[PDB]
Formats: C-alpha cells, sequence, structure tokens
C-alpha cells in the first residue's frame, strides 16, 4: 500500500517500491537552465482518440485518483515506435491551494495535471507487460488551470459524484478525447522518465504539452472535493486531495522542446 | 550513511531515518498559499555574533557541506528560549544549473543558502542533546543570490581550498557573523519544521529571512567547484554539488511572516 501523505507517503515510497529512489524520477520542474529546443521535435498524430459515442469506456476510482480505461485502437503516431492507449487520469491539490500539477514550469504549479498513458504496442502486448521494460511507455501530459469552463473536460467531470469513493465505476459514452489536448500541441517539452506513482518504473517516454486547458472555477472545485480514497462504507472518509509527487532532482541532463 | 543522489539518495533516506519520511518535514516553498502576517513576530537580536578575530574557528567538509563550528556564546535572542550557536553550513546547486537553496520563494530556487543552526540552550545542555527534543533547534536561513561581491562571505570562501576533500578541516579567524546576514533581518518567515538531512528530526523552529545576500559570480563558482565528497586523492572523485533536499509538501497555511 502507498499514499500521497503520512507514513507510506512518497518520500517512504522506495521502501518497498526500489524504482521510485533509482534513476529517471517524475515528475521534474521545466526551467530555462535544462530546456534546448530540438528543431528535429516533430508534431504527433493522436489516431482513433475520436472514441465512438456508442461505446462506455470505464471511469474508476482506484483510491489514487479517477481513472478512465482507453482502447488499444487509439494511438499516438510519431515515436520510434507505435504507442497504444491504456488509460488516463489526473493529479490535483486541494480547495485550499488549487496547485496540484505534477510538472512545474519555472518553479510555478499549475492547477491540475492529465495524464494519458500508452505502451509500445509495437514491442510488448499490453501495458501491464510494457510498463517495466524498455521504452514500455509514452504519457502524454496536459497542463490545466483555473479559467473557462470546458465542455470536453465534463464529458468525465460529469460523471465524479458517481466514483466518489474507492473501488467504484462508471460508464463514459465515447468522445473526442482530442478535445482534451490543449492548442498548438506541435509545441512541447520531451524527456525521458517514469511512472510518477508506484512502482515508478523508469520507462516513460514523456511528451508534457507546453500549453495548457482551462477549466472553471467550479469544475476544479468538483475535482478536489469530489472523490475519497476510502471506500464508501468506512467510518473514518479520507478525501482524494494533493495526489501529485513532489519534483524530482533532474542533473546532468536536459529537457528537449520542440519550440524555440 | 547517506547521499543527496544515488540509492542513499534523498528518496532513500527513511529506509534507514524514520524521521526523514515522517511530518513536518524540510524544506518547503515559501508561497502566499501557505502564508500569515503576524504582528507578534518582532525582530531578533543576534548576540555574541562578533566573533574574536583573536580567536579560531574550525571549517570542515563533513563531505555533506562545508561547515563552521560556532561557539555557544553566541545567540538569538527574542524568541521563547534562549538558542545557542552550533555550527553554520551552506546548500548550492552545480555550474549549469545554479540554482540550489533548499527553501523556494513563490515556486523560485535562490543559488545558494546558509543555515546558522542553533539548540536550545535553556531546556538542553548541548546541541546533540536537543537535536531529537522538543522545540530544541532553531535555524537561521539566509537565500543566496548571484550578485556583487560579498567581503564578508568571503572570509569564510577564502577558506575553501583548505578543506577541498572530505574529512579536511581548516581554521578560520573570527568575524562578525552577523555580517552574513541580509539587510532588514526584521522581515523573515517563521514555521515549525525539520533538519533537512538525515536524521530530519522534525524539532527546527526555522526563520528565513525574507530577503537574500549577494555574493559574486566568482564566489558563486568557487562554492560550486571548489569542494568534493570524497577523500583525498580518491581514485574516483565526485564533486560536492546539488548538496540540497527537494522541497516537501506543507498542507495547512503554517508559515507566517513578519511583514505583509
Ligand atoms: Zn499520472
Ligand atoms: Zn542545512
Amino acid at each position: 500500500k502507498w499514499t500521497y501523505f503520512g507514513p507510506d507517503g512518497e518520500n517512504s515510497w522506495s521502501k518497498k517500491y526500489p524504482s521510485c529512489g533509482g534513476l529517471l524520477q517524475s515528475p521534474i520542474d521545466l526551467h530555462s537552465d535544462i530546456l534546448q529546443y530540438d528543431a528535429s521535435l516533430t508534431p504527433l498524430e493522436f489516431q482513433g482518440y475520436n472514441l465512438s459515442a456508442n461505446k462506455q469506456f470505464l471511469l474508476t476510482n482506484n483510491g489514487h485518483s479517477v481513472k478512465l480505461n482507453l482502447p488499444s485502437d487509439m494511438h499516438i503516431q510519431g515515436l520510434q515506435s507505435r504507442y497504444s492507449a491504456t488509460q488516463l487520469h489526473l493529479h490535483w491539490g486541494n480547495p485550499n491551494d488549487p496547485h496540484g500539477s505534477e510538472h512545474t514550469v519555472s518553479g510555478q504549479h499549475f492547477a491540475a495535471e492529465l495524464h494519458i498513458v500508452h505502451y509500445n504496442s509495437d514491442l510488448y502486448p499490453d501495458a501491464s507487460t510494457a510498463s517495466n521494460k524498455s521504452e514500455g511507455l509514452a504519457v502524454l501530459a496536459v497542463l490545466i488551470e483555473m479559467g473557462s469552463f470546458n465542455p470536453s473536460y465534463d464529458k468525465i467531470f460529469s460523471h465524479l459524484q458517481h466514483v466518489k469513493y474507492k473501488g467504484q465505476e462508471a460508464f463514459v459514452p465515447g468522445f473526442n478525447i482530442e478535445e482534451l489536448l490543449p492548442e498548438r500541441t506541435a509545441e512541447y517539452y520531451r524527456y525521458r522518465g517514469s511512472l510518477t506513482t508506484p512502482p515508478c518504473n523508469p520507462t516513460v517516454l514523456w511528451t508534457v504539452f507546453r500549453n495548457p486547458v482551462q477549466i472553471s472555477q467550479e469544475q476544479l472545485l468538483a475535482l478536489e472535493t469530489a472523490l475519497y480514497c476510502t471506500h464508501m462504507d468506512d467510518p473514518s472518509p479520507r478525501e482524494m486531495i494533493n495526489n501529485f509527487r513532489q519534483v524530482q532532482k533532474f542533473d546532468e541532463r536536459l529537457v528537449y522542446t520542440s519550440f524555440s
């Protein structure tokens, strides 16, 4: 078992999950000194992202975040290998400190962060197998800030009150996942890292988009208040808040950008 | 043993030192969301800080930082109990990414940070006894940024080559330690935290001065390249750089300021 606060918090993950204290750890702070433009970083192509509205996708509260299962038919094109989707989830703070993104830019947190996880389907049969293997995963990260209401993110948020407790599930009709991506996806940060949750495998090729998307104050508050990491029948409910990992040391290395 | 990098790095400290994975861990990001102005935070008085130039004080490279032993004759006045000095040391980054302070302000790291450690001499006989006990320590933190040459800090930096390797010691003539403090010392952040190195005891009353001091690019570079964490003539010399802990989560608004 692990958590983001208390005895089994992030500073203790390495006790049971060695990789959490190992190399290529994520997330990290993106600042000028360690950023470098790479003109060779071309735009990624998102295929099969427009999920059929006649299909249902499972939304689950797994006690650590709210996750939406994705089909392997949606994939990223543009990398050395094809990466097929497996799931997406989010990271956020709390009402008193609404700055829970994992990656930070110039030391600044964003309100929240979306992670769309994919696995190398060319080399591996499924995400479970690819998770702890070379070039096994590719994750898209979208920084989220407070602003205008976002109808696309609400296609997920409107179901939050039905996955309030650990183990609960809900069905989300397919919608265009590309609608969750920011403007100018051609512009992004790229680096080799890890899962930001145990087991922290250093098998993730990260793509953090440069521009953030906006969601309303209400949408952010809902995300920060609707979920609990405890089962519904638990006499002592625990709010699912501040479910983000602190930035990790990033030395002797560079994050490359597709923008100058 | 422990280090700031490798399998014995900060994510693994809790394996041997339980408190490093406990509550009230430092350093933290000093940002509005957790700050609160307090008028009871009156100016501190630094007494006995003008060390006799006719006396020598021990400077040591302990493999983690450069430390100067201080006499219990110097102490802080203004707190509930008297806190007597025991030692001072520094934390820094590296030439390619010169942002190695421990505490951050509004997410921003400073070039380096000075810590002047004191123990509660009213309650305890010495620093060792006080270290893991209630109200045991008080630390003054000075943020350092690159700027104009600093003659006072050079009274320490000029001795760096004498303690280039781990285990080495040197003598530093006494000088006014108050010269190392920034302007407007009356302005500071105050919070209850911990030692930022193992054993990470949550027994430190922190006073981080609001305003930073400046040292020249040359002084900062000297600090970042003059020391090694390895013994003299080691077959695989290792430079002492990035010897600072990552910021820790700090929930509630329990950081007070003596300014508005
Ligand atoms: Zn994630
Ligand atoms: Zn220190």
